[PDB]
Protein backbone atom coordinates (compact mmCIF):
# COMPACT_ATOMS: atom_id res chain seq x y z
CA UNK A 1 0.00 0.00 0.00
CA UNK A 2 0.89 3.52 -0.46
CA UNK A 3 -0.64 6.87 1.16
CA UNK A 4 0.23 10.23 -0.71
CA UNK A 5 -1.41 13.43 1.42
CA UNK A 6 -0.75 17.22 0.78
CA UNK A 7 0.39 19.61 3.36
CA UNK A 8 -0.24 23.26 3.64
CA UNK A 9 1.55 25.95 6.04
CA UNK A 10 -0.77 27.34 8.69
CA UNK A 11 -0.23 30.89 8.17
CA UNK A 12 2.15 33.07 5.57
CA UNK A 13 5.21 32.46 7.53
CA UNK A 14 4.92 28.58 7.24
CA UNK A 15 5.10 28.20 11.08
CA UNK A 16 3.79 25.21 10.73
CA UNK A 17 2.62 22.80 7.86
CA UNK A 18 -1.00 21.00 8.37
CA UNK A 19 -2.52 17.53 6.74
CA UNK A 20 -6.15 16.61 6.77
CA UNK A 21 -6.03 13.13 8.40
CA UNK A 22 -9.35 10.93 8.68
CA UNK A 23 -10.27 9.38 11.98
CA UNK A 24 -13.17 7.14 12.84
CA UNK A 25 -16.46 5.93 11.03
CA UNK A 26 -17.46 7.81 9.21
CA UNK A 27 -14.46 9.31 9.07
CA UNK A 28 -13.60 12.88 11.62
CA UNK A 29 -11.23 14.62 9.37
CA UNK A 30 -8.97 16.77 11.48
CA UNK A 31 -5.69 18.98 10.45
CA UNK A 32 -2.79 17.67 11.99
CA UNK A 33 0.75 18.68 12.13
CA UNK A 34 3.10 16.03 10.98
CA UNK A 35 6.05 15.91 13.56
CA UNK A 36 9.14 13.80 13.22
CA UNK A 37 10.46 15.47 16.21
CA UNK A 38 7.88 13.32 18.18
CA UNK A 39 6.12 10.26 18.40
CA UNK A 40 2.36 10.77 19.84
CA UNK A 41 -0.71 11.18 17.44
CA UNK A 42 -2.95 13.69 19.41
CA UNK A 43 -6.70 14.92 18.54
CA UNK A 44 -8.30 17.92 20.39
CA UNK A 45 -11.40 15.96 21.25
CA UNK A 46 -14.85 16.44 22.99
CA UNK A 47 -12.96 15.54 25.95
CA UNK A 48 -11.34 18.57 25.90
CA UNK A 49 -11.77 21.16 28.63
CA UNK A 50 -13.68 23.17 26.50
CA UNK A 51 -12.29 26.77 27.60
CA UNK A 52 -8.88 24.95 26.03
CA UNK A 53 -10.84 24.83 22.50
CA UNK A 54 -11.07 27.76 20.44
CA UNK A 55 -11.93 26.92 16.62
CA UNK A 56 -10.14 23.61 16.33
CA UNK A 57 -12.02 20.63 15.31
CA UNK A 58 -12.77 18.02 17.38
CA UNK A 59 -12.71 14.13 17.47
CA UNK A 60 -15.90 12.97 19.11
CA UNK A 61 -15.22 9.11 19.74
CA UNK A 62 -18.52 8.90 20.77
CA UNK A 63 -20.14 9.43 16.97
CA UNK A 64 -16.91 6.83 15.66
CA UNK A 65 -18.14 3.03 15.03
CA UNK A 66 -14.69 1.80 15.36
CA UNK A 67 -13.45 3.68 18.44
CA UNK A 68 -12.99 1.86 21.84
CA UNK A 69 -11.42 3.18 24.81
CA UNK A 70 -7.78 1.59 25.69
CA UNK A 71 -8.60 1.06 29.43
CA UNK A 72 -6.70 2.61 31.76
CA UNK A 73 -4.29 4.20 29.30
CA UNK A 74 -3.35 8.04 29.84
CA UNK A 75 -0.83 9.97 28.17
CA UNK A 76 1.07 13.29 28.75
CA UNK A 77 3.47 15.02 26.75
CA UNK A 78 6.06 18.44 26.93
CA UNK A 79 7.37 19.64 24.04
CA UNK A 80 10.91 21.56 23.61
CA UNK A 81 9.08 24.98 23.15
CA UNK A 82 7.35 24.49 26.71
CA UNK A 83 3.72 23.05 25.39
CA UNK A 84 2.43 20.34 26.62
CA UNK A 85 -1.14 18.35 26.59
CA UNK A 86 -2.12 15.30 27.91
CA UNK A 87 -5.47 13.07 28.21
CA UNK A 88 -6.58 9.28 27.70
CA UNK A 89 -6.64 7.07 24.62
CA UNK A 90 -8.22 5.26 22.05
CA UNK A 91 -7.95 3.20 19.32
CA UNK A 92 -9.79 4.21 15.89
CA UNK A 93 -8.85 3.68 12.32
CA UNK A 94 -6.94 6.33 10.51
CA UNK A 95 -6.50 6.89 7.07
CA UNK A 96 -3.77 9.39 5.69
CA UNK A 97 -4.12 10.15 1.59
CA UNK A 98 -5.45 6.72 1.12
CA UNK A 99 -3.28 4.71 3.69
CA UNK A 100 -5.59 3.06 6.32
CA UNK A 101 -4.26 1.79 9.63
CA UNK A 102 -6.86 -0.33 11.81
CA UNK A 103 -6.40 -0.48 15.99
CA UNK A 104 -4.48 3.04 15.65
CA UNK A 105 -4.05 4.60 19.34
CA UNK A 106 -5.27 8.39 19.26
CA UNK A 107 -4.21 10.56 22.21
CA UNK A 108 -7.92 12.50 22.91
CA UNK A 109 -6.87 15.57 24.70
CA UNK A 110 -7.99 16.56 28.33
CA UNK A 111 -5.95 19.28 28.96
CA UNK A 112 -3.47 21.19 25.94
CA UNK A 113 -1.56 24.04 26.72
CA UNK A 114 -2.71 27.85 25.88
CA UNK A 115 -0.04 27.88 22.38
CA UNK A 116 -2.74 24.51 21.49
CA UNK A 117 -5.51 26.56 21.99
CA UNK A 118 -4.80 30.03 20.63
CA UNK A 119 -3.89 28.23 17.11
CA UNK A 120 -7.10 27.39 15.94
CA UNK A 121 -5.52 25.90 12.73
CA UNK A 122 -4.06 22.50 14.22
CA UNK A 123 -6.56 20.20 15.96
CA UNK A 124 -3.09 17.93 17.07
CA UNK A 125 -0.05 16.20 15.84
CA UNK A 126 0.88 12.79 14.33
CA UNK A 127 4.17 11.59 15.77
CA UNK A 128 6.59 10.45 13.07
CA UNK A 129 9.78 9.62 15.28
CA UNK A 130 10.48 6.47 16.52
CA UNK A 131 7.52 4.23 18.69
CA UNK A 132 9.68 3.94 22.16
CA UNK A 133 9.25 8.32 22.92
CA UNK A 134 5.94 7.74 22.47
CA UNK A 135 4.43 8.78 26.00
CA UNK A 136 1.17 6.14 26.41
CA UNK A 137 1.10 4.40 29.97
CA UNK A 138 1.15 2.03 31.40
CA UNK A 139 1.46 0.35 27.52
CA UNK A 140 3.52 2.31 24.80
CA UNK A 141 1.36 2.66 21.51
CA UNK A 142 3.15 2.37 17.97
CA UNK A 143 3.02 5.25 15.63
CA UNK A 144 0.82 5.65 12.66
CA UNK A 145 4.42 5.12 10.51
CA UNK A 146 4.90 1.97 12.95
CA UNK A 147 1.65 0.37 12.20
CA UNK A 148 2.01 1.07 8.57
CA UNK A 149 4.86 -0.22 7.73
CA UNK A 150 4.80 -3.78 7.36
CA UNK A 151 1.60 -2.49 4.66
CA UNK A 152 3.72 -0.55 2.52
CA UNK A 153 5.36 -1.08 -0.40
CA UNK A 154 8.45 0.16 1.08
CA UNK A 155 8.74 0.89 4.96
CA UNK A 156 9.49 4.78 4.00
CA UNK A 157 7.66 7.92 4.35
CA UNK A 158 8.79 11.45 2.67
CA UNK A 159 8.22 14.91 3.36
CA UNK A 160 8.51 18.06 0.44
CA UNK A 161 7.82 20.78 2.27
CA UNK A 162 7.05 23.93 0.52
CA UNK A 163 8.21 27.68 0.97
CA UNK A 164 4.89 29.53 1.10
CA UNK A 165 2.95 27.04 -0.49
CA UNK A 166 1.54 23.31 -0.43
CA UNK A 167 3.91 20.24 -0.18
CA UNK A 168 3.17 16.19 0.28
CA UNK A 169 3.59 13.29 2.76
CA UNK A 170 4.12 10.29 0.99
CA UNK A 171 4.00 6.59 2.41
CA UNK A 172 5.44 3.81 0.83
CA UNK A 173 7.20 5.24 -1.73
CA UNK A 174 9.60 7.45 -3.27
CA UNK A 175 8.37 9.90 -6.21
CA UNK A 176 11.24 10.13 -8.20
CA UNK A 177 9.87 13.19 -10.11
CA UNK A 178 9.60 15.33 -6.72
CA UNK A 179 13.37 16.06 -6.47
CA UNK A 180 16.37 16.74 -8.93
CA UNK A 181 19.49 15.54 -8.63
CA UNK A 182 20.15 12.09 -6.68
CA UNK A 183 18.72 11.36 -3.10
CA UNK A 184 22.01 10.98 -0.88
CA UNK A 185 21.60 9.07 2.22
CA UNK A 186 23.32 9.21 5.69
CA UNK A 187 23.37 7.54 8.53
CA UNK A 188 20.81 7.64 11.41
CA UNK A 189 21.09 7.06 15.51
CA UNK A 190 18.13 6.00 17.08
CA UNK A 191 19.27 5.58 20.55
CA UNK A 192 17.23 8.98 21.57
CA UNK A 193 14.07 8.36 19.63
CA UNK A 194 15.13 10.44 17.42
CA UNK A 195 15.97 10.94 13.63
CA UNK A 196 19.19 11.46 14.47
CA UNK A 197 22.00 12.52 12.03
CA UNK A 198 25.11 13.98 11.57
CA UNK A 199 25.44 16.91 8.85
CA UNK A 200 29.05 17.64 7.06
CA UNK A 201 29.70 20.87 7.58
CA UNK A 202 27.81 24.06 6.25
CA UNK A 203 28.59 27.88 4.47
CA UNK A 204 27.06 31.08 4.41
CA UNK A 205 26.31 33.14 1.06
CA UNK A 206 28.80 32.30 -1.35
CA UNK A 207 31.40 31.56 1.07
CA UNK A 208 33.67 28.47 1.48
CA UNK A 209 32.12 25.38 2.65
CA UNK A 210 33.02 24.37 6.44
CA UNK A 211 33.56 21.14 6.96
CA UNK A 212 32.29 19.73 10.44
CA UNK A 213 30.27 17.68 12.07
CA UNK A 214 26.79 18.54 13.33
CA UNK A 215 24.86 16.23 14.79
CA UNK A 216 20.69 16.80 15.18
CA UNK A 217 17.57 16.20 14.40
CA UNK A 218 15.49 16.32 11.29
CA UNK A 219 11.71 17.52 12.98
CA UNK A 220 8.86 18.66 10.75
CA UNK A 221 7.38 19.46 13.99
CA UNK A 222 9.69 22.73 14.73
CA UNK A 223 9.82 25.76 12.60
CA UNK A 224 12.95 26.94 12.53
CA UNK A 225 17.03 25.48 12.42
CA UNK A 226 18.73 25.52 15.84
CA UNK A 227 22.29 25.12 14.67
CA UNK A 228 25.54 25.64 17.34
CA UNK A 229 26.40 29.56 18.36
CA UNK A 230 29.26 29.74 16.14
CA UNK A 231 27.76 28.75 13.00
CA UNK A 232 24.54 30.80 14.05
CA UNK A 233 27.16 34.13 14.35
CA UNK A 234 28.82 33.24 11.32
CA UNK A 235 25.75 33.45 9.17
CA UNK A 236 24.43 36.56 11.10
CA UNK A 237 27.44 38.37 10.79
CA UNK A 238 26.83 38.49 6.89
CA UNK A 239 23.97 40.62 7.57
CA UNK A 240 24.20 44.14 8.50
CA UNK A 241 22.43 45.14 11.28
CA UNK A 242 21.93 41.27 12.64
CA UNK A 243 22.12 41.00 16.49
CA UNK A 244 21.26 38.67 19.17
CA UNK A 245 18.55 39.73 21.28
CA UNK A 246 17.97 38.48 24.45
CA UNK A 247 14.38 40.79 25.30
CA UNK A 248 13.27 39.29 21.83
CA UNK A 249 14.59 35.72 22.09
CA UNK A 250 17.14 35.31 19.25
CA UNK A 251 18.44 36.82 16.60
CA UNK A 252 16.63 39.29 14.55
CA UNK A 253 17.91 41.38 11.48
CA UNK A 254 16.97 44.81 9.90
CA UNK A 255 13.60 43.29 7.60
CA UNK A 256 14.97 45.84 4.82
CA UNK A 257 18.17 43.16 4.62
CA UNK A 258 18.41 41.06 2.14
CA UNK A 259 19.37 37.62 3.69
CA UNK A 260 22.17 35.44 2.46
CA UNK A 261 21.84 31.40 1.62
CA UNK A 262 22.67 28.56 3.79
CA UNK A 263 24.17 25.67 2.73
CA UNK A 264 24.13 22.44 4.69
CA UNK A 265 26.12 19.33 3.89
CA UNK A 266 24.60 15.56 3.79
CA UNK A 267 27.71 13.44 2.89
CA UNK A 268 29.32 14.90 -0.35
CA UNK A 269 26.12 16.67 -1.57
CA UNK A 270 25.03 20.03 -0.53
CA UNK A 271 21.52 21.04 -0.05
CA UNK A 272 20.93 25.79 -0.35
CA UNK A 273 18.59 27.64 1.69
CA UNK A 274 17.74 30.63 -0.06
CA UNK A 275 17.93 33.39 2.33
CA UNK A 276 14.36 34.46 1.76
CA UNK A 277 13.56 31.13 3.47
CA UNK A 278 15.05 32.59 6.39
CA UNK A 279 12.82 35.53 7.06
CA UNK A 280 10.18 34.98 9.62
CA UNK A 281 8.53 38.75 9.63
CA UNK A 282 9.12 41.69 12.00
CA UNK A 283 9.19 40.39 15.94
CA UNK A 284 5.54 42.39 15.85
CA UNK A 285 3.78 43.70 13.87
CA UNK A 286 4.63 46.95 11.75
CA UNK A 287 7.96 46.53 13.41
CA UNK A 288 11.05 46.71 11.04
CA UNK A 289 12.89 44.63 13.11
CA UNK A 290 12.67 40.65 11.41
CA UNK A 291 13.41 37.28 13.13
CA UNK A 292 15.69 35.32 11.86
CA UNK A 293 14.99 31.39 10.66
CA UNK A 294 18.86 30.27 12.24
CA UNK A 295 18.88 30.21 15.32
CA UNK A 296 21.28 29.03 18.20
CA UNK A 297 20.85 25.35 19.39
CA UNK A 298 23.10 26.20 22.63
CA UNK A 299 20.00 26.06 25.21
CA UNK A 300 17.97 23.39 23.31
CA UNK A 301 20.71 20.53 24.19
CA UNK A 302 20.43 19.35 20.66
CA UNK A 303 20.69 20.75 16.98
CA UNK A 304 17.07 21.18 14.84
CA UNK A 305 16.82 20.73 11.21
CA UNK A 306 13.63 22.20 11.74
CA UNK A 307 11.10 23.39 8.43
CA UNK A 308 13.29 26.09 7.35
CA UNK A 309 16.09 23.05 6.19
CA UNK A 310 13.58 20.76 5.24
CA UNK A 311 11.86 22.62 3.03
CA UNK A 312 14.94 23.35 1.12
CA UNK A 313 14.93 19.57 0.24
CA UNK A 314 13.22 16.32 -0.35
CA UNK A 315 13.77 14.11 2.45
CA UNK A 316 13.15 10.53 2.85
CA UNK A 317 12.54 9.00 6.12
CA UNK A 318 13.76 5.03 5.70
CA UNK A 319 12.29 3.20 7.98
CA UNK A 320 13.99 0.23 6.92
CA UNK A 321 15.30 -2.25 10.03
CA UNK A 322 18.68 0.11 9.96
CA UNK A 323 17.30 3.30 9.35
CA UNK A 324 18.86 6.12 7.17
CA UNK A 325 17.77 9.57 5.64
CA UNK A 326 17.73 10.70 2.71
CA UNK A 327 18.00 14.16 1.20
CA UNK A 328 17.84 15.59 -2.88
CA UNK A 329 17.49 19.20 -3.78
CA UNK A 330 14.22 19.57 -5.66
C1 LIG B 1 8.31 7.28 27.28
O1 LIG B 1 7.69 8.49 27.59
C2 LIG B 1 7.98 9.05 28.85
C3 LIG B 1 7.24 10.32 29.04
O2 LIG B 1 7.69 11.25 28.08
C4 LIG B 1 7.05 12.51 28.18
C5 LIG B 1 7.45 13.49 27.10
O3 LIG B 1 7.20 14.67 27.23
N1 LIG B 1 8.05 12.98 26.03
C6 LIG B 1 8.39 13.65 24.84
C7 LIG B 1 8.52 15.03 24.72
C8 LIG B 1 8.83 15.59 23.49
C9 LIG B 1 9.02 14.79 22.38
C10 LIG B 1 8.89 13.44 22.54
F1 LIG B 1 9.04 12.66 21.46
C11 LIG B 1 8.58 12.84 23.73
Amino acid sequence: STGSATTTPIDSLDDAYITPVQIGTPAQTLNLDFDTGSSDLWVFSSETTASEVDGQTIYTPSKSTTAKLLSGATWSISYGDGSSSSGDVYTDTVSVGGLTVTGQAVESAKKVSSSFTEDSTIDGLLGLAFSTLNTVSPTQQKTFFDNAKASLDSPVFTADLGYHAPGTYNFGFIDTTAYTGSITYTAVSTKQGFWEWTSTGYAVGSGTFKSTSIDGIADTGTTLLYLPATVVSAYWAQVSGAKSSSSVGGYVFPCSATLPSFTFGVGSARIVIPGDYIDFGPISTGSSSCFGGIQSSAGIGINIFGDVALKAAFVVFNGATTPTLGFASK
